[PDB]
């Protein structure tokens, strides 16, 4: 790998700052957030970077009043290299007291498509949860009013403005589902043109061309609730999903035309039942797939970025622990992540972090770290 020859490079700093932090991120209206979770990042075709998160208004929990917030880099060519290269916090959508979340963007020339999950403010995944006003939630069910919805918003101005989200639940979620999720993290555009957005038990597929996309569903038996997808070097598709119970990632491979294998545990990739991220880095020699998750069967604090050179992404190297370049003052890093390739040939990653001030409870402040590093940084790590 010739990339090893470059001087190793890494920067890291908090980008979404929880309410407890000095420069706590708030909207221009003065609306702030206890916590930020569930990152998604894409570089646009202009080279601008767009970073999305769930703005969790009142506590760190998955339900209640949650707005879909974002930042862009100030210019198309700064690559988010320093804190001062990022705009202040903006909102994609925050209407009502329910949950707007699961950011899953994909870039198509230009247009940015952002798929989202939504639920009503009176419902939660388990039910029986107490909201700040004392209201008790109902469990997410199969009804229209009580199910998880799937929404699509678009930007045709490099993220500056977003269309009113369109509810595509009846079109792109199976009838009779209760819980649902899209991503979270990112979709992909294939070498052959199609858009592929990972979701619970399915891919959401955009055929046609840029400016004239048509969406449909590819069902995937045994896929996770929270999936990732990648075009591997052999031109095939690769789903690398969160398992239903802690242990290992689950993986399937296929195509849009012939469908997917069943899902099987990948014994090379331990996972604690948490979201991960995957990225197609490059197509020429040597081709590389990048993977990032907590490399642990029981902890989310063992973030490890890795590289596979295999045509089918079978096997990864050990890679490097993100703790080798730690951040201070933004909690204990580890959890959900998202990766993009910046216009200056770095990996750009968003990674969750947890102050743990309320332990596992609802009052623990959550922030999101932004990281850039070159392939040399990964490849020159101690156990690679
Ligand atoms: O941090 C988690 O693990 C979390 O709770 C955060 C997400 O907001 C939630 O939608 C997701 C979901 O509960 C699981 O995928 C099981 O369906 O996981
Ligand atoms: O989180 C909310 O609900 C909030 O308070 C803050 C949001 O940033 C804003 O978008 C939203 C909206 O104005 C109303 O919910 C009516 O749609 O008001
Ligand atoms: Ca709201």
């Amino acid at each position: 790998d010739p990339a090893k020859d470059a001087t190793p490079y890494h920067v890291e700093f908090p980008l979404f700052r929880s309410a407890n932090m000095a420069s706590a991120d708030k909207l221009s209206t003065g609306v702030g957030f206890h916590s930020f979770r569930i990152p998604a990042v894409v570089r646009t075709t202009t080279g601008r970077i767009l970073a999305f998160a769930e703005g969790r208004r009142h506590d760190n929990r998955d339900f209640g009043d949650i707005n879909l917030v974002y930042k862009r880099t100030k210019t198309t060519s700064d690559n988010g290299a320093t804190l001062s290269d990022w705009e202040s916090l903006r909102e994609v959508v925050g209407s009502g007291d329910g949950t707007w979340g699961n950011p899953t963007p994909v870039v198509d020339n230009g247009t940015i498509y952002l798929f989202l999950s939504w639920n009503n403010g009176s419902y939660s995944q388990k039910g029986g949860d107490e909201l700040p006003d004392g209201t008790i939630t109902k469990k997410i069910d199969t009804t229209w009013y009580g199910r998880r919805h799937l929404y699509l918003t678009t930007s045709t101005d490099d993220g500056n403005t977003w269309s009113k989200p369109q509810d595509l639940t009846k079109e792109l979620t199976p009838d009779g589902w209760s819980w649902d999720a899209v991503g979270p993290g990112n979709g992909i555009k294939l070498s052959s043109g199609e858009l592929v957005v990972p979701a619970m038990g399915r891919n959401i597929v955009g055929r046609g061309t840029p400016g004239q996309r048509t969406w449909s569903v590819q069902r995937l038996n045994g896929a996770g609730a929270e999936g990732t997808v990648c075009e591997t070097p052999d031109g095939k598709l690769y789903r690398n999903d969160r398992p239903s119970k802690a242990g290992y990632r689950i993986v399937a491979r296929g195509t849009l035309s012939d469908g997917f294998s069943d899902f099987a545990s990948d014994s090379g990739l331990p996972d604690p039942a948490c979201q991960g991220s995957v990225l197609k880095y490059n197509t020429d020699a040597p081709p590389r797939t990048i993977f990032l998750n907590s490399a642990s069967s029981d902890s989310r604090r063992q973030m490890r970025v890795r590289i596979s050179y295999d045509a089918d992404a079978a096997k990864y190297d050990y890679g490097r622990k993100l703790a080798d370049a730690p951040v201070s003052g933004a909690g204990y890093e580890g959890g959900y992540s998202s990766m993009t390739k910046t216009a200056d040939y770095k990996i750009g990653a968003l990674v969750e972090s947890d102050f743990f001030n309320d332990g596992t409870g609802g009052g623990s402040y959550r922030s999101i770290i932004w990281r850039r590093f070159n392939l040399s940084w990964i490849l020159n790590g101690p156990n690679n």
